[PDB]
């Protein structure tokens, strides 16, 4: 605990200037209420939610009796959905996904960062559960009819659906056909996701740089006018440090990558602390645990107080509100 | 007269007014303002620009496609400079805002989408004291300072009176999706998430039919039907009304509401706008069934609580 | 082979039939993949990816990695470095394998290929066939012959340049934008002809894209394309039905003959040679078949009152 705080302080002290700028921009967006988290399957995996490769393994078992490229993960479920019935696909979905899992500390960290919205490709209710406990209400949008009758201002937008209506394949974007016909089947969901990305500051967490959704979004981002959007931040939590060539390639594509492996040293299968390093860097940057010099103190107090120079007098009961 | 025309309203008109006022109270009302509101302030119509483009292109002077093709031909032939000059000499004018601009603002819309490239709505918002993030370019979407947008989907002349800042010619409407992905996405998101009222459009407008075409792609009931205030001089034909209502529009016809002259567009707009405004405080309660329905709508959530303080009941009924 | 034909599955012989009739009718088109080119020891793309990977990271693959690493190399190293590796890898001379000759011996109306080599080109010149070779946008309008040699992914005739070919990602992404006429020509040829896919894997990207466009077409408006599968293992029954419903008529080489794991040439030949020898064969065995074949030749003559006996030698060729 305490030694973790000291190690985090050391890590922030030796942090690269670009990473420091990324953390500062993310915290500023969090304060501004313009921060949106784009949560991937890595965070859900961190809670031991059944990964899709096991589902493809079971589909392959029922298909050929024996036990994967990028195309296979989408094709084998489509093979099963075609040759076998929809009922078998839905039954396998039910027996794999009708589970309860705890919410990992990364969920709590994500919600503690105060996101205006949460976009997620996860079909689990883990982010819903984490949102519910913290007392902040998110209008969960996972189907098409949910966009129109969205109760609140904050959306928890599940762009690939979920199992709230039931453990059936038509509620989720899983097989190859679903990705092909996603734009036609999810016009409003895709539009809302694109609008949230355009109007907010996006942080990708739980995604690989070669993820299908990341590549699709970077393809859409290409169509936008130059400098007409804000580059989303990408929290990379792969075991090995990112290669310089891949890093510059993806940064020139419109991403600001925060590489967890480059920040801290960790074991290859030790994903949780890689996520926690970046999340805690962000949070303790928010909690002012990282300022140490008198220049930083004056800058922080001036940022809090300088707008109040317009007013003549400020109640001392309001100075408590100024400093949160 | 407004009360008198109210007591004789068609039931569907009353339902439309109820929905619009309910959405206005909930802050989920958005006005899609057409060129009809702008020309009411004597802002130059586009057909005069087409006339000038024809006069420079040919000797002396259209179809619906001609309104976009003649400016396109004039551009391609004479030059962006000449197109710029005609636009500057035609649109660099000062026109006062209408009472309908103030009525739309008094409706308290969450957003104001408009195809107008003038600053009449901006001037009305600035005068009324309403702060809107005006979005007329692609870089404006990310830099919007508020969550309440004044979305000019066809651009405007804030940057300059240049043809590149607006959507006028034929190529602009062809490449609109490629040139304005962020603005079009924001417009469709606002349409999907809010209650939309169309004012200033003629039911045969390019933008209305394009939005109806986009609405066609959406699921059967995933969206709310936008409201259309029709202010044409003649009452809408029943078959046209059925056609456009089956396409996803809920039409309130100004001509069906009150009787006026052919050229009295101001009165026809004002009838619907004042009927919407004066209905904000009205609860549409005449029969005992309506009394019970309203009181039950106010009280039934309190059934969850075991007891209510009597002094707290004044907040229940506002 | 004659024995092999004797116990061929009824579906395969029917598939052999329609291919043969189309070849006689002059409406057969062969879609030739990289597998046929690999038989001629042409540099496979995976070694190009390996070289690009080595020059990028320094140490040596999913489906998109074949497209992404060349795109990463093109972005950060430039067009000169991308084409420099292209030239020192693809500027080789390779002999045409017998499958190239067997493809031409089928007398195809057009030859569509995703290969950017000239192996089919030199094979066509050796055979003597004339094909208007089209690998760019301008070649569609300037085509001098009805027969097309359509290189949908381009080639290196203009030069060993990355722009002339569809290799990396952002070439498959913007394919419909940079090749509207070539893509239209390929779709038109597929719609109006009978297509045999050869040298392609069942999971090939091009096959899926063509199957994706095929699903857009209305039911039975198109002829189901023929697929020659030359993978070493027999096709799974569940996978077979999946692709048949997608629109492919699959001819499996591994099911036809017993062959070694790496002996691809015998796998390709067993289907090509079976196709070639079925050209003369009438598939005529039983008496009901014999009457059916003779009736097909003679029944049109029923419109005429009398036929010269010397003319009957033309009816039966």
């Amino acid at each position: 605990s305490k030694r973790y705080g000291e190690k985090l302080k050391e890590v922030f002290l030796m942090l690269d200037n670009n990473v420091v700028e990324c953390i500062k921009e993310i915290t500023e967006s969090s304060r501004n209420g313009k921060l949106v988290f784009f949560v991937g399957a890595g965070v859900s995996t961190l809670s031991d939610y059944p990964q899709w490769w096991r589902l493809v393994d079971k589909y392959h078992e029922e298909l050929y009796g024996s036990p994967y490229s990028s195309d296979e993960y989408l094709r084998i479920p489509q093979i099963f959905y075609n040759v076998k019935g929809e009922m078998a696909f839905d039954g396998i979905l039910k027996d794999f996904f009708q589970v309860d899992k705890p919410t990992n500390p990364i969920h709590d960290k994500i919600l503690a960062m105060n996101p205006a919205h949460v976009i997620t490709t996860n079909y689990d209710n883990l982010i819903d559960t984490a949102c519910w406990k913290r007392g902040k209400y998110f209008s969960v949008i996972s189907a098409e009819e949910d966009v129109a009758n969205a109760t609140s201002s904050r959306y928890l937008l599940k762009v690939h659906g979920d199992f709230r209506k039931g453990f059936k394949g038509e509620n989720v974007v899983l097989k190859e056909d679903d990705y092909l016909n996603y734009d036609q089947n999810y016009p409003l969901i895709s539009n809302l996701m694109k609008t949230i990305i355009a109007t907010h500051t996006i942080v990708f967490i739980g995604y690989g740089l070669g993820d299908y959704n990341i590549n699709m979004l970077l393809n859409w981002v290409r169509k936008l006018q130059k400098d007409s959007f804000h580059k989303p931040f990408f929290i990379r939590t792969d075991p090995s440090p990112i290669e310089n060539e891949t890093l510059i390639y993806y940064e020139n594509k419109g991403l600001r990558i925060i590489d967890a492996a480059s920040l801290i040293d960790s074991n290859e299968y030790d994903y949780l602390e890689r996520y926690s390093a970046v999340m805690d860097l962000l949070i303790e940057s928010q909690e002012n645990k990282f300022i140490t010099k008198d220049d930083e103190v004056i800058d922080y107090i001036y940022g809090k107080i300088s707008p109040l120079f317009a007013l003549q007098y400020i109640r001392k009961i309001d100075l408590k509100h100024v400093f949160e």
